[PDB]
Parts: structure tokens; C-alpha cells; sequence
């Protein structure tokens, strides 16, 4: 299973899912994918 919304990214690569990693601390993956 990976990272969840509002879950922490250390970075893309660890966020896994369409889930960006956070550009502002804490880094957490954030939904910001909204295409």
C-alpha cells in the first residue's frame, strides 16, 4: 500500500499514487493532480 492524501512524501517517488509531494513543509502528498 502506498501514501495517502495528507499522507507524508518524502518525495514523488514515495508518494506513489496521483498524489504530488507537498512544495511546502510539511511535505505531505497533497491532491494537487486536479487535471
Amino acid at each position: 500500500a502506498c501514501r495517502e492524501w495528507l499522507g507524508g512524501c518524502s518525495k514523488d517517488a514515495d508518494c506513489c499514487a496521483h498524489l504530488e509531494c507537498r512544495k511546502k513543509w510539511p511535505y505531505h502528498c497533497v491532491a494537487d493532480w486536479t487535471v
